[PDB]
């Protein structure tokens, strides 16, 4: 049964709600990004409307063959009307695709959903500016102050000098790059740019890049691995055994793999900084975890909700324990008695 935080009240919406089957009283089914957790249940024989985004539309048609005649792909940053109800869709500087939804109820209510969000000072200059929000349904992923990460802009630029360095000093080294979903495209992309090669990959991984209207994208991905020195490979197989195995099939092109592993938090972030993070090393093969996240650090998500000034949240994330929740309830009341809302 579907749980009360995927319940848009005064309305017959869910969000992300695609794996209870029929909802009692859902009239149209939000998406709010193509990730498994969230998309669970969609498939061509859904026959109920579903409103998301272009990306998440050519998504949803494409690999799991939804039919076109129940999409409903909304241009973002523009008011439009769902059975008698105003929506905006927002950016949510997720993954490609990933949006904030805002509902203006009939009763004057506005609620925004984020969906799966990094926080951003640039949101605070979208159409939420212009109005009063009652409800916050949070992406509460990272809510603890322990959760700190560098910028995606930092964590970049380590990855280009690192990867730049590598094939510089032995131009018979390959880069790895591990995957098992859209999002963090940027790593790969930009160790590819910097290295003169197209990213090489399987038809399948292929096949969902070029859903993602990324400019230039035939510029820059190929399914020719053997004219690519840089490999997108399931996570699973970044490792030691993997990597090995991987490295016997060049069939002798190459004598040393980099490979990075984007993972989101680890605990190695609360006491090193990006400048310092050193890889795992066996034989020929060297692994880097980098922290490069697509959801809010604690501080990101404390300066969202701050500036917005919710007069309720329900949080999205980490609902299933008693524990958990008094904890995210006892920061929601320390920041706004920190900031007088
Ligand atoms: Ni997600």
């Amino acid at each position: 049964t579907c749980p009360f935080y995927k319940k848009i009240p005064g309305t017959g919406f869910t969000v992300d709600a695609f794996q209870y089957g029929v909802v009692e009283g859902c009239t149209a089914y939000f998406l709010t990004h193509f990730h498994s957790d969230h998309y669970a249940g969609l498939s061509k024989h859904f026959t109920f409307p579903v409103y998301c985004s272009e990306i998440t539309g050519n998504l949803l048609k494409n690999k799991l063959h939804v039919q076109e005649q129940y999409i409903h792909p909304l241009p973002l940053d523009t008011e439009c009307i769902v059975n008698g109800v105003k929506v905006v869709l927002l950016d949510a500087n997720h993954c490609p695709g990933a949006v904030m939804i805002l509902f203006y109820l009939p009763n004057g209510t506005v609620i925004l959903h984020t969906g799966d969000f990094r926080a951003d000072p640039s949101m605070e200059r979208s159409l939420l500016a212009d109005q009063k929000v009652h409800m916050l349904y949070l992406d509460t992923t990272y809510c603890s102050p322990e959760y700190t990460f560098p910028s995606q802009q930092e964590v970049i630029r380590f990855a280009i000098n690192t990867a730049f360095e590598a094939v510089t000093l032995n131009p018979h080294a390959l880069v790895v790059c591990g995957t098992y979903s859209i999002g963090k495209e940027k790593v790969f992309l930009a160790i590819a740019d910097v290295l003169g090669s197209k990213v090489g990959m399987s038809q399948e991984k292929y096949k969902t890049l070029q859903c993602l209207n990324i400019p230039e994208i035939n510029s820059l991905i190929t399914t020719d691995m053997c004219s690519s020195l840089v490999h997108l490979l399931p996570m699973m197989q970044i490792n030691f055994k993997g990597l090995q195995s991987h490295l016997k099939k060049c069939g002798g092109k190459y004598n040393q793999i980099l490979a990075f592993r984007p993972t989101g938090w680890t605990h190695s972030n609360k006491f090193t900084r990006i400048a310092d993070v050193i890889p795992q090393t066996k034989g020929n093969i060297s692994i880097y975890g980098i922290p490069y996240s697509e959801h809010s650090s604690y501080l990101e998500m404390k300066r969202f909700v701050q500036w917005l000034k919710p007069q309720k949240i329900i949080p999205t994330v980490n609902v299933g324990t008693w524990k958990s929740r008094s904890t995210m309830e006892k920061y929601f009341r320390e920041w706004k008695l920190e900031a007088g809302y």
